[PDB]
């Protein structure tokens, strides 16, 4: 089982699933081998009913699509659609919070409110929305209106791109026509230009992909902005992770998916239904996190993370998961059938994300507290039904220090320099105590032993004094392996990085250091890393493509991950991906994305499946940036 | 070659291509056989980097996607994306005309103007835009603003759905949540809900598809509305079709693609550059049509149609095609490489639709007349370069009576009843002279011998007195085989239908009948058939799902075709498709789309690859509707 997952809790549940006959994600993968080579290389097109068309990577015919579409067009078209799909998920998430915020301050849904007034006013200022003399509800109305306005064409480009990157970066992108005109506008244009008989030039197609990836960035940043207004900007918090956070004697409720509009309410309402769970024989209601909705409520509330990504089914296999409350994205639809075996009540809540065999509860903000209690009552019902059935919770969990929003990082650094808080970080980059910055982002992928690339790469970078930050299921990986516990700083961190984490921690009154990896939140909160990196760029007076900052989608899976990796490249970052995207079928496309794009945006993809090699390549990328700034390395 | 195409001109050029070594669409198809069975059945998913996932139609594993996605989810997700892609093409076309119209009446692009004031005022009234006391430029501003507004969420649903179908049909669709909220909004929502780990219920997924197909309808109808304002509502016109319209002694210029914003200007400017072509040794400039841009300028100006769809390369093979002027959609990218062999200058003009090896001319409305002359001068240059090279134009063409906009049909029928023009048509449906109505729409498909399904089905329906109308490449097929020449009415038409076409023609002063098939325009002009059918519904006081009207995408190809077929079903029509869409891998999905959907919208797909059987099935569908109205059949 260590070939399936490096996580010992997951291993334990895989043995349980095997003796019980419950098929897993790993079993379905084995049954899919060998996977289709045309798909894997990207040399397959089904964009019209003349297909499927495929192209032999090598050999004789077929060499070209029926309509004349070459390998390089086919590959670029498939990649563009995946970016557009990722953008559609992140911007749909954001759009929904915009409507939620609009409803809140119009009196429609009193369960929602402006919780972070500072953030609301700073977003308004960033957007140009007057705040002087306005009521908060009216500024917030203007911010939600502006959020919704960025989805379509208008007299301005997308403001959640042009106001969040340095003018120098916006100018670079504008010269190449890469600023998005509207978020859903770019999604649609991709689907059009990639449809049969339209765009058939690889460079033109990929320029479209870059622009649509910036539409995805805009949705990410909008989602983080709006969720912070509504639910509070994260600050440092201590909690726990992995399956051992499940409690046999409690009603265990997993919140799973991406958008926290529901599960933030679940968190608060659960705390009151406490005596009602006690009446059913439980100690209380134990909300635990799965995937990015879990990250959201861990970041803000310290809700413990149960598991992540590829291993999500394993939470159910314990026998103690009474309820799994779903919104959308990254939810294995196998969960609905596994619940038949495990007794877990699986509940969908979003109209466009249903799963056959799951109970649906039609969430509406206007009734959130009521929907919350209906769900938690179904969970209390399931806890009652497993009286006297033994459970198998692996007694395995890690301590997790999380909550490092960009505002939190700046405040933590402010304790070392009050009026210039980025300077202590830059100082230590210059002097070498911090070699660079690496953002780990993205999913697990069944093709990679779970977490093996994240932990292998992170270990090698931390030993070389790289400041490591993490979001989404990359942060999930690192937390489950102890990388967010400050007691592991001695083991994991190089001397210089240890010195910096220690200095910052001691100055924030904790007598111990910051944890080895900084948890910056969910997938949309990759926008927070952009905020930090752009603030560094502006404080230094250079563009992002001169900074010793890189990103790693070390175990990428979702179309969202492809979109993030692409806008990481587009804002100027060297960007590693540890799984093969479907591009190897075209050398010209590969060469654009890993080399030529450097001359456009300054960033580039680093495709490397071997994690020890990937780290060496990321460190060379960091050290090249150091050398370009005239720093020792 | 009769196995490749039923068109004798195409046959002639296929022999030429063969002896000259020029690879065709048919050669690339042969080289692709056998095509992938998983693709063909829809049992393949590449929506994340854990794939490609496939499912064996039958046998042993793989039975399910790696993430747990079943056959029915995978099939419904693939189909939803194709609908969203089709919607993206038709609505992108429409959006571009909206911006063109806005520019026109703001003084920015004097080459464009309000040409059909009646249409502008009727659209304004239909939308609720005040016209009383307004300048035309201001009404037109309001119409373009409203067009652009339908792409995003707002306080109203998409008006180019809710104002163009009967209240009874809107109510049926609203009850099931199928009214689109915004055109690009629905495109994005599809791409989101179909992304990994989101919607996983076939019925929910397909309900999303229906709604997004209505977004496609809205873009179609918006495109027709705006193009009519800008370029004139079609009225009956006489011209010619097929390769014999090429002229060795002229500069032959094909306009090819879908959006006529450019080629309408090409048409007019060519007429003046006449003496400049004479100076180069030509008789003049002969603009000819390919695909739906060709249809647009045939409908409005009588420009002759050269060819269509699958056989577009064959125009170049004559040796006399000096220039092919491209916008977007349905353009085989092989044209760019074939031009090396044929000498044809291939020119792209739209920023999001480039082809490697083609000359690009950056069209902008603000400079259209100038861009027009630059292009036509490149074409005059190519004519000069083929002095003394023999050409092989097949001496084959048909006479084409076209221009049957819904306004034109109503006016033609008004000559038989001035104040109730739909009544003469209904009268003859009731008495049986008109058995029903069949709309042929969509593309050719290399899988089907070119035009064989269109002509086989049309012949059998015309003999059974069905009124036949046609758009897009279905109309292209029928025109090239003589179905738009009134001299073929005796041969082709049943006695009762002949009587009606004759009565209407004689009453419009032509001493002969209407042609056997009514050409209603391009693909977006499938919206015109909706206008006619909805007007019939309203005049009769019943919903469209009670009318003896059906549609046939007899040789479907493009994702646009899938979107049209789906909204034909969604507005209540029995809808034949003559090529296999990728749905047979899922019986439950097939059963929804061909049977259960009837209980939602009243329409349904008829999947039938054998054209004689398809016609029998369409006639049974017509006759069932007749019986439901209590009419003999
Ligand atoms: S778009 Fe071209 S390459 Fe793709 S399936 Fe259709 S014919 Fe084949
Ligand atoms: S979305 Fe599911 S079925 Fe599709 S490729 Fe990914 S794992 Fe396979
Ligand atoms: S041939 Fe396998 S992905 Fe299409
Ligand atoms: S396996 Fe052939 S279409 Fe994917
Ligand atoms: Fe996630
Ligand atoms: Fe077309």
């Amino acid at each position: 089982q260590n070939l399936k997952s490096t996580d010992r809790a997951v291993q334990q549940m895989l043995d349980k699933a095997k003796r019980e006959g419950i098929q897993t994600v790993w079993d379905r993968y084995e049954a899919m081998k060998p996977q289709c080579g045309f798909g894997e290389t990207g040399l397959c097109c089904r964009h019209c009913l003349q297909g499927p068309c495929r192209i032999n990577p090598f050999g004789d015919e077929p060499k070209v699509g029926i309509c004349g579409a070459t390998a390089e067009v086919i590959v670029a078209r498939g990649l563009d659609r995946s970016i557009a799909a990722g953008a559609a998920g992140h911007s749909g998430h954001a759009k929904h919070l915009a409507h939620t915020l609009k409803k809140a301050v119009q009196g429609k849904a009193a369960s929602y409110m402006i919780k972070d007034r500072t953030k609301l006013h700073s977003i308004a200022k960033r957007l140009g929305i007057p705040t002087e003399g306005q009521k908060d509800e009216d500024i917030a109305l203007e911010v939600a209106k502006a959020a919704l306005a960025d989805f379509h064409e208008k007299d301005t480009p997308v403001l959640w791109v042009t106001t969040v990157l340095p003018p120098s970066r916006v100018k670079v992108l504008s010269a190449h026509g890469l600023i998005p005109a509207g978020i859903d506008h770019e999604i649609a244009e991709i689907m059009h230009r990639t449809s049969m008989g339209c765009d058939a030039d690889a460079q033109n197609l990929l320029l479209g992909g870059l622009r649509c990836s910036l539409a995805d960035l805009a949705g990410c940043y909008m989602g983080t902005d709006l969720a912070d207004i509504l639910f509070g900007t994260p600050a440092p918090v201590v909690t726990e992770s992995n399956l051992g956070v499940l409690k046999a004697d409690a009603v265990n409720v997993a919140v799973h998916g991406h958008n926290p509009v529901l599960s933030d309410i679940i968190v608060s309402v659960s705390k009151e239904m406490e005596n009602e769970a006690r009446a059913a024989g439980a100690t209380g209601i134990n909300v635990v996190g799965i995937c990015c909705t879990g990250n959201e409520v861990l970041m803000r509330h310290g809700i413990p993370a149960c598991t992540h990504s590829v291993s999500q089914e394993m939470a159910m296999i314990t026998g103690a998961l009474d309820a799994m409350i779903l919104d959308y994205q990254c939810i294995q639809p196998s969960v609905a059938t596994i619940a038949e075996c495990t007794g877990t009540t699986v509940i969908t809540t979003m109209e466009m994300s249903k799963i056959t065999g799951a109970t649906h509860v039609n969430f509406a903000e206007e009734a959130a507290v009521e929907n919350a209690k209906q769900i938690l009552r179904l969970a209390i019902d399931t806890f009652k039904r497993r009286k006297g059935k033994p459970v198998e919770i692996p007694n395995i969990k890690t301590k997790v220090v999380a909550g490092f929003s960009t505002e939190a990082i700046i405040n933590a650094l402010s304790k070392l320099n009050a009026n210039d808080p980025l300077k202590p970080l830059i100082d230590n980059v210059v002097n070498g105590n911090i070699r660079g910055v690496c953002l780990f982002a993205g999913c697990n992928n069944v093709k990679v032993p779970q977490d093996q690339n994240f932990t292998t790469i992170a270990r090698k970078l931390l030993k070389q004094n790289v400041l490591v930050v993490a979001t989404g299921c990359g942060a999930g990986a690192l937390m489950r392996h102890g990388f967010m516990d400050p007691a592991n700083v001695d083991e994991l961190c190089g001397d210089g990085l240890k010195a910096v984490l220690t200095a910052i921690g001691e100055a924030n009154g904790l007598g111990g250091p910051l944890p080895p990896v900084l948890h910056m939140g969910s997938c949309v909160d990759n926008s927070r890393a952009v905020a930090l990196v752009a603030a560094l760029a502006n404080r230094l007076g250079v563009d992002l493509d001169r900074l010793p900052v890189v990103a790693s989608a070390a175990e990428a899976m979702h179309e969202k991950a492809v979109a993030i990796g692409t806008w990481a490249v587009t804002i100027g970052l060297p960007t590693h991906i540890g799984v093969l995207p479907p591009i190897t079928g075209s050398l010209p496309v590969t060469q654009i994305l890993t080399s030529s794009v450097k001359d456009i945006t300054g960033g580039y993809f680093i495709v490397e499946l071997d994690p020890e090699t990937a780290a060496d390549k990321l460190l060379a990328a960091i050290n090249e940036r150091r050398a370009g700034l005239g720093l020792p390395w």
